[PDB]
């Protein structure tokens, strides 16, 4: 990453083993759970196009998932490309030229361009765009491996209220639809989609349902 | 209501006992479906709070319902006196003074008061706020009246995709949530609802799933 | 709808409601049939696109059609938006700016926009553009809600030959795939299904017999 | 351990296996990339299980992968 | 087709009856082979689109693919008439005809029309472009009536080097790809799909090994 | 191939039907005989590189030896692009550019760039080397076939 010297010029560093090493564990261990992205966003801070793609390439296996997110971060950069025009020609000194997606990608473009666009004056969030691509992606991968969906959750007979909610929540938290629509879903099909004995008793409750008040009424 | 007479002022004329008795003869015969609102927005056209309170006293029957309404007049004229303050003390000749929210409901003034409101200049249209109230508490109203909610539709076995559709879009005109959360459902529990026979040939339809494509493919 | 006067000038008039009444008539009782779109074209002579919205809200039951309606005036008005771009520029002190194609439905713009475009020098037909959408929107209806297609038609051995023929223009003016291909039916496929002792009877008077020979010979 | 061209799905095995066993090797092998971009529509959804193959070939031949994943998912 | 006629001077001369004679031959003994590409090419030199109408007629058989012919010029004059529409710029001194999609085709282009606009001068290549259109549909068909894949090629048992190496690339000649992915193919599979003990014969050569070098190695 | 006109301008002509049917039996009812060699060397005289391209491409059939031609041609053009220099930049007008290999080779050009290098003074043939080309290449496949 780019570590932030004390009172003095930011100085470029390269990425820990320990965070390598970190990431593939967790990715390893967990496969690709909806946390894999805020721990990603969280390993990952001020780091360049360069720390990302070695980042995104020492992950072995579900090539799948990396072939998809490969293509998300295309179809990112062309869309970059076709709304920013990029100019050419001699260069004033001092002044980096126009980034393309291609090199916002990291795919044609070096360690010093990047840091380059990473200090310039004002700066160029090159990091933090192609951080947003990855995360697109993750996204994407993470709806994919959503074994069932979100209108098909039925709570069990046996099966208590805590474990069904946080089923219903796991799945929440993998849906892909806008928070505005997501609001209305653990508004409604909460209290909706519950066995018949605690769907009486938050119906009583009525409205201004919050989960604490369900969840200590369908104790027991 | 207010004709406009050709090249001339703009005339009160009282409501003809036509459109009353076709008012009175829906709201009998047809109860309160999700149409009767476009319906009595078509009726009542520039007309002045006395005649909407005409239109609504002549209901017989459904007192429920006229007092829902009431209420929901009461609360948004409140809300409208809250957010509006009233000026007082003597007021210069030739402009009218201010609208009290009591009074934009017309239940403390006169026909003389509200056709003054909406002959000034500018303009001040009483009529398009006391209809936009009642077609509040009507909308309520038709809510309160669905016999049964949207998320709980099941195609019968027997039963074509025709009337299932036509069931589901019936529930969803009478259905209260926001314009997004309608295209959501309308996309979505549409053909997560449907029999399995036909759910998997919508299914084999893929994205883009358009109501005739649909239509056309579930024949038979 | 707007109406001519004694100097020869027209002005906005509210829309009566015994032709409210009689469209929502029309279309309950006589349901979806080739007869609806003639008396359609007849009723809203002049319309405005409100007018026009308020006879397609109207419309309670058959949901389905209004949704199939819906999306072709959609289509269509993407389809006007796409074929023709504003121009850019200095405008003519004579001339004003143009309606879009969401706009030309009316569902973005107040009724005394569309008396304007209506009355305007040159005037603008908006209402018949959206006439002309709403009029194919129910060609497309009336041939979802046909009950057989045309190469099916075969005549038992006992349905008089009268019978015959009705379904079969009856479902013809329902296809409305082309006017030639018509021509061609009418004389290939009536000749091809009729029953053998009829049919040679028909046959005996070659290609050149018409229609009313061909009745007459099997009758009685 | 074995060639590209060698990946075959099983008559049972899940369409999930499948794909990734053939993208590993795919990217353990050595090619230039415009020649992958061929090898991939050409071989990927003809070693498909029949069923799978007229699966993945009702969605299109210019199908992306999530479509043809979510084809025959499950 | 025209020809250079004494002195300089090019007149139209009609297609000679031997050349039809010989296409229909060469379409009924050859079928669809790759070479006809060339015979077809070489047998309409500067043939007017006329000339080429009559001899993708005069074909016997093969209705389907002379479809798809068809089907791609039509698109390939859409494609045509897209990029070269008439956009508005100042009129040119001198005017010469311009060819449309339907005036390259030669459907509605009189004779008359294409001699101008071959022997004009400027010369517009009406003849060329139609015969271009014309190639890649031809491509389009020996494409298709390729009896099996490329990939499929396998030498058997006992079948020697010559008749595998013949059959092998009578199918890549018939195959469609970039030159680039043709030389890495000739690479990886010609080898790889050779009889075992003439493919260790292969190996023991090289693997840059040209083709004579491995022919003379497994000849016998 | 190109018509010399009496008294008159050497005028190109497209190869007659005549000569792709007789080139095309005899390469189907002789296979590759010693005497097909003359045979190819008298029907194509002075022809443009491009009326030997479709001659070669019009061979149905024996597609090794097709190969090892395009190869063997492939390897000239290799050697005289090295023993050649070509030059670049701004031609002076009047005077053609310097012929590439897979320029004289046809590969890479159209037919007026061969017509040009065959009517300029002093003349280039261009015919003559791609003719002695697929010649050699030619005397391979007959030398193989043996």
């Amino acid at each position: 990453p780019i570590v932030q010297n004390i009172q003095g010029q930011m100085v470029h560093q390269a990425i820990s083993p320990r965070t390598l090493n970190a990431w593939v564990k967790v990715v390893e261990e967990k496969a690709f759970s909806p946390e894999v992205i805020p721990m990603f966003s969280a390993l990952s801070e001020g780091a360049t196009p360069q720390d990302l793609n070695t980042m995104l390439n020492t992950v072995g296996g579900h090539q799948a998932a990396m072939q998809m997110l490969k293509e998300t971060i295309n179809e990112e950069a062309a869309e970059w490309d076709r709304v920013h025009p990029v100019h050419a020609g001699p260069i004033a000194p001092g002044q980096m030229r126009e980034p393309r997606g291609s090199d916002i990608a990291g795919t044609t473009s070096t360690l010093q361009e990047q840091i380059g666009w990473m200090t310039n004056n004002p700066p160029i969030p090159v990091g933090e765009i192609y951080k947003r691509w990855i995360i697109l992606g993750l996204n994407k991968i993470v709806r994919m491996y959503s074994p069932t969906s979100i209108l098909d959750i039925r709570q069990g007979p046996k099966e208590p209220f805590r474990d069904y909610v946080d089923r219903f929540y796991k799945t929440l938290r993998a849906e892909q639809a806008s928070q505005e629509v997501k609001n209305w879903m653990t508004e409604t099909l909460l209290v909706q989609n519950a066995n018949p004995d605690c769907k009486t008793i938050l119906k009583a409750l009525g409205p201004a349902a919050t989960l604490e008040e369900m969840m200590t009424a369908c104790q027991g």
